[PDB]
């Protein structure tokens, strides 16, 4: 019934693995080939026999590279996901422009001719680290057809986030000095849409540099979103909705059901 | 001849390598093994053939974990040493807690059962990221015995460090605006003795979080003063008089030669 849906029924386990089912093989966008962002690596699915896939871009933050968010991209793309993280064009780009050259980057795949047939252009999402969170909820507030939004750790002097329309997991790290929650996460998630399918995600004693290295917790749930609302895939409710019985997530909000 | 020397001579490659010549394995120290810090992981050379190494402790900063600095754990084992990184007793350490933490951990692996046999216990070094990097600067002036110490973009009230007796490097980022050069590293550089082996390296256009994922120029000039510094290493002066060449570097100054 559902025609995007990919891959086994999923468990706890299935989700929190480093590599999914899915083997992958990534491919380079130079900072030349790029236009509108600054170059990226794009991790895909080897197998063509289960259909296209989703496509999901991923930013740093200030002055940082792909390699402050690179793991994050064949841990998704082994679920079922084309993914690409990127650099930007400058070092210094704002929370804004990182969302330009998000969408830059997912509209780069369809003439990418490595991957452009490996993927559905109609179901695609942004995600970012600090500044390029700010950057992932900028592109979908001048996105209204992303299928997802994942701020991990956001940064942006824009805290009025009510003209999102896109299905948004705002995850914070509890300890962070650097994007406080109080004053970006939660400010970003109170303001997104009362009746938007959205979830404030805490991680527990976590500073701003959890998004840097390898995170089951971070991973297993922005894979959960992603199959939620890029796939529509209903099987991956479960792990959103309500609250998990979680020890590494000191808090959680949400609309769920979704 | 010097004792101490280990591995072939350096070229700017061997020192740029994400692994150098000397295999490495792993031991983990759990939070309630470790008496004065929070735990780690020590990474050392597997082959005793060319004699013990110097160690290395190594401490990530303010509400971080562990993980944040791993990725100089190996990187620096790997080119001959015993290297630790830690976590702190508590997230909300401050710099002096965190010196006597690193100094700990150095303490506990001359009775560590892995590598007691695989140290030289009286030739040691401490580094760390941030507040971390305040520690390694307090673990100094607390133990003028240690033979190197390294902060990495570090961050600590106090500015004045006259009583460090030990070669340090001063690793700031130029766009720091969380422990800005102007009034840590660069301040740190300056009131250290005007006749210590000493260096300061700005990287140029770089965040506070620099560090906390590989960068190629702070390995190798890590790489480069604990060699020329905990194993009195001259192969390896080349790289740090007069300063670098490296595009990487915005600012240098030294005590050249050492």
């Amino acid at each position: 019934a559902n025609p995007y849906e990919r891959g086994p029924d999923p468990t706890e386990s299935s989700i929190e693995a480093v590599r999914g089912p899915f083997a992958v093989a990534q491919t380079t966008v130079s900072r030349l080939q790029a236009d509108g962002f600054g170059g990226g690596t794009i991790y895909y699915p080897t197998d063509t026999s289960q259909g296209t896939f989703g496509a999901v871009a991923i930013s740093p933050g200030f002055t940082a590279g792909q390699e402050s968010i690179a793991w994050l991209g064949p841990r998704i793309a082994s679920q079922g996901f084309v993914v690409i993280t990127i650099d930007t064009i400058t070092r210094l780009d704002q929370p804004d422009s990182r969302g330009r050259q998000l969408q830059a980057a997912l509209d780069h795949l369809r003439t990418n001719s490595v991957v452009r047939n490996r993927i559905d252009p109609n179901r695609m999402a942004v995600m970012g680290h600090s500044m390029g969170g700010g950057g992932a909820l900028s592109a979908a507030a001048n996105n209204t057809s992303l299928e997802a939004a994942i701020p991990l750790q956001g940064w942006h002097t824009r805290k009025n986030w009510s003209s999102v329309r896109t299905p948004t997991l705002v995850v914070g790290a509890q300890l962070d000095t650097i994007a406080p929650v109080s004053s970006h996460s939660e400010a970003f998630y109170n303001s997104l849409p009362s009746d938007l399918d959205k979830a404030y995600m805490e991680l527990r004693g976590a500073s701003h540099l959890v998004s840097n290295t390898p995170d089951t917790t971070t991973a297993k749930y922005s894979i959960a979103w992603l199959k939620r609302f890029v796939d529509d895939d209903l099987r991956y409710e479960q792990f959103l909705c309500p609250a998990p019985d979680d020890f590494a997530i000191s808090e959680y909000r949400s609309t769920c059901p979704f």
